[PDB]
């Protein structure tokens, strides 16, 4: 019945996720699996209510392009367990592997992104955090959007949220910010800014203003629909950035335009 | 939160074929879908209950080798919304296109195939109707294994002889479902169905009921592994109580297919 993995099915392994947020490894149970241990050890009732609350969101998910929720765990401590994704992040692939896309892969991904974003905002969840490293490309063709659930990754938010002009600035507006900045990733094969060595400065520029991406690194090929659609989903003002919907449209119309 | 689909989202396409108490139709809800049509037109609450059940089996399963269930509705006509599949059916390819798979692959789909199992067996789910046509195989390389729910509540070449005799009320067992999966072993073994020699059902179904006839190993291709060939075996057993579980049946694929690749 209930989601949490009983004590001891889970056989953690092989280290991989970063910082301090999550650590995340690969492990078995009934298959390969990840598992992101939240290492808060003795919670703490409630915690242990806040967190099964967080699980609530996960388990409102069904659906192919978002990282599929297999279970949570409490008992050896605190812990999420997805499918296990055999490929790379969109970030990897792009960035430090440095892979060569046909461009109507490129367009692809896109939709598959655009897709499961969709997706996620239909059943009302603001991911508050995409970026090109959380779409783990499985298999090389199946787009997996994950990390949604529950600092140095600010080239994907939306200025309305660097600068924090009040409480609650994350919407699905600020979401489709950040999917127009992996827009941009695919289409230019690289990061915003680029060519600035400064962190706090990048934060200060385009929260004030000054600094935006630079649209003129699309090359050639990125036909001139998604390029507008780059456009649209980057515009500053929330109000003007067009919301998945109409996103999904405006690729999936110049989808059946190139297949040939 | 509810999985009840309102109605006027479905986009339904192609009727795509039949199968356990409904129709079944490619389709349109955030991208693309399944959809099965359970044509049995307005209950009836409460076989509104009933249907409400089954998805509950459903929703009880998160597995990357089980065809994702999505959503279902009550509301235009009753309906379960899964996954669509970039593929065809394990079935179709091995008896229909005839599809080569090389025996790598082979010991792969059946691996995932298992894979499946165990989950649905650990969440005490008896599948009851396992066959090749169950078996999709998603953008040619992921089993998925779809239809279950209902199936409490067509083809007899997977039913173990304990189900084939009616003899008790329930022979429906995991072991039930490990010959059954013995069966598609078979399949790809030997991309024949059992029997391909007798013209006759009753036949046939007579005889496996006693256990007069039963599928012919010795046909699993040149090169098949000694120790899939033993697992076949064991899969088959006559004795119900012979059969192995599927912890213990991907002990020993995972094992054979270490002892391979190089
Ligand atoms: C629907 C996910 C729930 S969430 O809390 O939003 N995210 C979340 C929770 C637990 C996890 F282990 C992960 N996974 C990861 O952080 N990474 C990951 C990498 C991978 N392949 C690595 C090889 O390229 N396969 C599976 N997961 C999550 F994304
Ligand atoms: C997942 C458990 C729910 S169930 O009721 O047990 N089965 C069940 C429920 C609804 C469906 F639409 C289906 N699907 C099917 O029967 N077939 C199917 C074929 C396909 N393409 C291959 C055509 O090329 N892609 C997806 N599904 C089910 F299997």
């Amino acid at each position: 019945d209930d989601w949490e993995i009983p004590d001891g099915q889970i056989t953690v392994g092989q280290r991989i996720g970063s910082g301090s947020f999550g650590t995340v490894y690969k492990g078995k149970w009934h298959g390969d699996v990840a598992v992101k241990m939240l290492n808060v050890t003795a919670p703490t009732p409630q915690q242990l209510q806040a967190f099964k609350n967080e699980v609530g969101v996960l388990r409102k998910t069904r659906h192919v392009n978002i990282l599929l929720f297999m279970g949570y765990s409490t008992k050896p401590q605190l812990a999420i367990v997805t499918q296990w994704c055999e490929g790379s992040s969109l970030y990897h692939h792009l960035h430090i592997i440095e892979t060569k896309f046909e461009m109507i892969k490129l367009i692809d991904i896109a939709r598959q992104t655009a897709q499961g974003m969709d997706y996620l905002h239909a059943k009302s969840i603001i991911h508050r955090d995409l970026k090109s490293n959380n779409i783990f490309l499985h298999e090389d063709l199946t787009v997996k959007i994950g990390d949604f659930g529950l600092s140095g990754s600010i080239l994907w938010m939306a200025p309305e949220v660097i600068r924090m002009q009040d409480k609650n600035p994350y919407s699905f507006q600020s979401d489709v910010y950040a999917f127009g900045i992996v827009l941009y990733e695919l289409m230019t094969g690289q990061l915003p800014y680029s060519n600035i060595n400064n962190r706090d400065q990048i934060i200060f520029m385009v929260g004030r203003g000054y600094l935006s991406p630079d649209l003129s690194k699309v090359r050639s090929n990125c036909p001139k629909a998604m390029k507008r659609l780059m456009a649209e989903c980057l515009k500053k003002k929330r109000d003007e950035r067009p919301l998945f919907p109409q996103i999904l449209a405006s690729i999936e119309l110049l989808a059946r335009s190139l297949p040939k």
